[PDB]
């Protein structure tokens, strides 16, 4: 098991303003993604439609580090409720991609349509 730390931040290293740092965890089955309050006014919660079929789901309290469990492999769309408008929006590969496609169709409000197609980006050519 690996243990991986994402934090929620008012300001990014690549210049993102409301965003998680890394956008994108690369995990396998089993391991672990620990949520960090480095600013505050902060959340992690799973988006709706946002995960694999029987996967466990999440919705973390404001400046709450939670801690999640990645059992089912898949990609996992979770959110900030506070800044998901402004594009505050991460994902977490685990193993294969195999429900890529069905994440691209799920809702995303606001600016966070922008942030999904850089993060697609992101898992399917690099950049
Ligand atoms: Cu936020």
């Amino acid at each position: 098991m690996e243990e991986y730390r994402v934090e929620m931040l008012n300001k990014a290293a690549d210049g993102r303003v409301m965003a998680f740092e890394p956008a994108v965890i690369r995990a396998q089955p089993g391991d672990t993604v620990t949520f960090v309050a480095k600013d505050k006014g902060h959340n992690s919660a799973l988006m709706k439609g946002g995960a694999p079929e029987g996967a466990e789901t999440w919705k973390g309290k404001i400046n709450e580090e939670i801690t999640v469990t990645l059992s089912k492999p898949g990609v996992y769309m979770y959110q900030c409720a506070p800044h998901v408008g402004m594009g505050m929006i991460g994902a977490i590969v685990v193993g294969e991609p195999a429900n890529l496609e069905a994440v691209k169709g799920i809702k995303y409000p606001g600016k966070s349509k922008a942030a999904a197609e850089k993060i697609f980006a992101e898992i399917e050519s690099g950049g």
